């Protein structure tokens, strides 16, 4: 048997046509700075891979953000650093300003730009229909760039999207799981938050591409327009696929399995059963109908697909009628 191979429909060989230095990050040499150039003000958040502090650049008295990294392989550190430097300057990509090492503890610390972030737990209450469309378009601009730069984020989630609603600014952060795309490469399925794990990550299909990020975005869009965060709320990875199967149906799931000859785990076939593909009207009620339109539902359906190749690309998504009002307003400046 063996699973059927896969290639990205867009930006397939962009990395092949680049210098080895670009994607071969194990050979990247980091230029460190002194963390005594920064004074920490307060902890902004914790996490599995880092603890994030607000800090001050004492050489110019300007607010920055210090991400003190948790002990991971040196390889993964170089990967995140190289990717950040490669994507630096891109649309709504977080800006890496410095890379310092504490003189005492000798720990790697990435220094980022400061953005007045309002948390989505309080932000998703003041968002209008236009606000959702607008910010979705902003994430797409960041995703289309990094995809065109041969990089998939592999960890798209609300926690990783900083938003300055007062200044309409958006930034895509945390690229510690991001990876360079190479046609034919089998990647680790152990990426992204459980609720945003694509079906390929759950059925153990390792040859995925940029389309993984498009799934996660779909989970964000579903959460926003239906006011259910998170939309696919599973208790583990096995149940996660079941929660997905209860919406998109088991019909397309087993066709997905059959097409790519994916050997399915002997546990799934006992908890999946059979389900019909529910219409998106079944998730529309009085409290969220002001966010749901035929344009909204059409755009969503074209993101949440088992077959990663049938999902929209970032650019294809940016040309959807769902963003027609946003595009016209951005052209008038
Ligand atoms: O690469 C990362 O993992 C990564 C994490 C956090 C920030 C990051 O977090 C903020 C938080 Br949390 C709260 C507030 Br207020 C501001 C920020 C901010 O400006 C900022 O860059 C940037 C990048």
């Amino acid at each position: 048997s063996g699973p059927v191979p896969s290639r990205a429909r867009v930006y397939t060989d962009v990395n092949t046509h680049r210098p080895r230095e670009y994607w071969d990050y194990e050979s990247h040499v980091v230029e460190w700075g002194n963390q005594d150039d920064y004074q920490l003000v307060r902890k902004l958040g914790r996490g599995k891979y880092s603890e994030v502090f607000e800090a001050i650049n004492i050489t110019n008295n300007e607010k920055v953000v210090v991400k003190i990294l948790k002990p991971v392989k040196k390889k993964k550190i170089k990967r995140e650093i190289k990717i950040l430097e490669n994507l630096r300057g891109g649309p709504n990509i977080i800006t890496l300003a410095d890379i310092v090492k504490d003189p005492v503890s000798r720990t790697p610390a990435l220094v980022f730009e400061h953005v007045n972030n309002t948390d989505f737990k309080q932000l998703y209450q003041t968002l209008t229909d236009y606000d959702i469309r607008f910010y979705m378009y902003e994430i797409l601009k960041a995703l289309d760039y990094c995809h065109s730069m041969g990089i998939m984020h592999r960890d798209v989630k609300p926690h990783n999207v900083m938003i300055d609603h007062e200044h309409r600014k958006l930034r895509l952060i945390d690229w510690g799981l991001a990876e360079f795309y190479h046609p034919g490469q089998e990647y680790n399925v152990r990426v992204a938050s459980r609720y945003f794990k694509g079906p390929e990550l759950l059925v153990d299909y390792q040859m995925y591409d940029y389309s993984l990020d498009m799934w996660s975005l779909g989970c964000m869009l579903a959460s926003m327009i239906f006011r259910k965060e998170p939309f696919f709320h599973g208790h583990d990875n096995y149940d996660q696929l079941v929660r997905i199967a209860k919406v998109l149906g088991t019909e397309d799931l087993y066709d997905y399995i059959d097409k790519y000859n994916i050997e399915l785990d002997p546990r799934f076939n006992d908890i999946l059963g059979r389900h019909s593909r529910k219409r998106w009207e079944r998730f529309v009620h009085s409290e969220n109908q002001h966010l749901v339109s035929p344009e909204a539902l059409d755009f969503l359906d074209k993101l949440l697909r088992y077959d990663h190749q049938s999902r929209l690309t970032a650019r294809e998504a940016m040309e959807h009628p769902y963003f027609y009002t946003v595009v016209k307003d951005q052209a008038r400046m």
